[PDB]
């Protein structure tokens, strides 16, 4: 997984 996946979403801030 839930986290490992989450960290990604937030990454979208890059983009």
């Amino acid at each position: 997984s839930l986290l490992v996946p989450s960290i990604i979403f937030i990454l979208a801030y890059s983009l």
